[PDB]
């Protein structure tokens, strides 16, 4: 296979620290991803065919560190894009620069919202495609339906964000929450909030996990010996974590706990088959796929649909071609929207003991998203829009 | 794609963890073992009889349960006849699959780091012995490291490793006239560390020596939750790690490894050709990030040191590769090793000091190759007894 020239795109994830655990299947899937494309030929701009090469940069689980090398990727090694991202803490230590700087950041994990940056595409889950109909699921056809919610997350904007607006969903649904607690990123001391389980859901109940990185391992281990367990009736729905983590923690220790995703590797169409096969054929038998490994893959084809489209690598013009392309992804159809994020089907999953996901529900068709929040009273009645100069970034309807 | 021909193709067992609390540790001696697979077969794989086989593998995954182990294990000698399996890491995965090798006379290669007390007929041996590791670094702790002269406080997994270890250290440390002042074992994978922490610093009010023989993941928790404790090195607290290096502490984040000690047989700042290349290889097939350390070379060199075994045999039936295998030279990337009649490799000794970049200072190096005592000289049921498979009058354990 021959190629006219290439093109240097940047890759920018943890692959030390804390979120290692998380990111380091991104690079992995991303890598995939650029294989494929340039096996079918590369990237078509003005009659040409360019090979996509990249850059690794590791954030290392450091928000000033993704700062730098993204300042590295714009200014030193001119990429026209960078992939990268996963804590909410690392993408806005990351959005001054790219603003600033007028380049290019697609970002592919599951997040609060509350943002439209005219310079980051999203292939994540806004909460309108993850918690809320999480939420619902989990408050009126879980084991624990119509039981009390205890929040535990990560000390930092995304597990805030998003506990913020799962309290003010569950006042409008009638529930009650009796806990909040957050652990410093990378902090295994989870014994107090435990015992605080513990006390305010003696019956048992929902656990809403925004826990991010290694961190999780700690949790579910400490949960199963203090018998916070499905048998007891504690259920733990899960945010930011999927089939990597679940096999890198112990699936015995996540099996009757939930997640609530887009794409799930159990998915039984061709699409999901051929993806989750093509990953085990590059990496190992053993190796898993799951939403933010769909989500970042899926960057990097939207990214070729619109480089083809704007017949140019120019991020000015690709950011505006990316508004409106379509791609038949392993979950299914996707649609960059005004706001610069995706349309996506919502799954709601139990875990079984292989650490798979049983599918217990899943939208009729793809869900439109809401990056500006229509629970949190903040953000209620405002919406992004980039495709029309009078809207942008935040808008009143 | 590839020009090189092959007559036929011979299938080996890898056997590590790839899920659970060891995976932080055992994921990379998977990619280290396909390494020196790949390298074998693009040089033209193994020659027997005017035949060139092509090493294919099967990987299954222990998934750091020692049942899991002892069952893949049975999985990979009865159904699939490999003639080796590459394979394990703690010391309890070793001992749940020795009576399987032996009972059906197979081959496990094991590349880890371990207290000795064992000499199997079926089992070779890459890693350290105490006398390549835990003795000389307890020598090191005791009498040139900043905490010189200060007692020791022991930290491990709860299992035969740690166990047997600490007991060697014990008995060293009382007959250098030092004092053992704690001595504590968490079950593997267990993160609740803060009670140790309390007795380490009741223990070493001014700093000391911890001697740290926890495995896998739950050096996590510990190396983090140390450090906001005020167990560090600038308040007089060095930690000397048995069961991680670069891969480990790349993981964990150097910052809070810095200034704490290492003892190994390879490190990747040895300034070799040899060293290098291994790195710029390794580099090369899996990312700019990625690191080499003393288990990846463990296990690169069993590959190799199996390879030459069976050309030296003339046959790949293990009964045969076992026997030839003994005194078998490879210029390894820590520098030469020679597998010896105990079934372990003579290697060179490095104590280092971890630097800001998770890298290890080589603060001091044996100016020969080490030759292994599986049977321990300083815990008094193995002191007199050796291992000797090469003569049939001595064996797995005689009297000196
Ligand atoms: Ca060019
Ligand atoms: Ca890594
Ligand atoms: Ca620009
Ligand atoms: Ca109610
Ligand atoms: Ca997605
Ligand atoms: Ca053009
Ligand atoms: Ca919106
Ligand atoms: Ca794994
Ligand atoms: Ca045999
Ligand atoms: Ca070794
Ligand atoms: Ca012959
Ligand atoms: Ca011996
Ligand atoms: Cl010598």
């Amino acid at each position: 296979v021959e190629y006219d020239d290439s093109v240097t795109v940047g890759i920018l994830h943890s692959l030390t620290g804390t979120m290692a655990i998380s990111e380091s299947t991104l690079v992995d899937t991303e890598k995939m991803a650029i294989d494929e494309i340039n096996a079918a030929g590369g990237v078509e701009v003005d009659g040409k065919k360019y090979k996509i090469e990249y850059i690794v940069e590791d954030g290392a689980s450091d928000w000033p560190t993704f700062a730098e090398k993204s300042k590295k990727l714009i200014d030193q090694d001119k990429v026209p894009v960078v992939f990268g991202g996963w804590t909410s803490a690392s993408r806005k230590a990351m959005l001054p620069v790219y603003e600033s700087k007028e380049a290019f950041l697609y970002y592919p994990i599951q997040y609060e919202g509350q943002e439209c940056s005219k310079n980051i595409f999203y292939t994540g889950a806004t909460p309108n495609q993850q918690s809320e109909p999480a939420t619902s699921y989990m408050f009126e056809k879980s084991p624990a339906a119509g039981k009390p919610f205890y929040l535990v997350g990560s000390d930092y904007v995304f597990p805030r964000t998003s506990n913020t607006i799962t309290k003010e969903q569950v006042k409008s649904l009638g529930g009650e929450v009796v806990g909040e607690d957050y652990l410093p990123l990378g902090n295994t001391e989870v014994a107090p909030i435990i015992a605080k389980i513990k006390a305010a859901l003696p019956d048992g109940g929902v656990i809403i996990n925004t826990l991010n990185g290694d961190q999780n391992v700690a949790f579910f281990k400490q949960i199963q010996d203090a018998g916070i367990t499905p048998e007891n009736g504690y259920y733990v729905m899960s945010y930011s974590i999927a089939e990597e983590e679940i096999s890198t923690i112990g699936p015995e220790f996540l099996e009757g706990h939930y997640g609530a995703w887009n794409y799930m590797m159990s998915i039984d169409t061709p699409a999901s088959k051929k993806f989750a096969a093509d990953f085990k054929a590059k990496y190992g038998d053993d190796r898993v796929v799951a939403d933010p490994q769909e989500s970042a893959y899926n960057m990097v084809y939207l990214w070729k649909k619109a480089v083809e489209k704007a017949g140019t690598f120019d991020d000015d013009k690709v950011r505006e071609a990316l508004i409106g392309i379509k791609f038949d992804a392993p979950q299914g159809p996707i649609e960059v929207r005004p706001n610069h994020h995706i349309s996506q089907i919502v799954r709601i999953g139990e875990i079984t003991s292989d650490g798979q996901f049983k599918i217990v529900e899943e939208s009729d068709y793809p869900i439109d998203p809401q990056t500006w929040n229509q629970f949190e009273p903040t953000s209620k009645g405002f919406a992004c829009d980039w495709s029309d100069p009078s809207k942008g970034e935040k808008y009143k309807l």
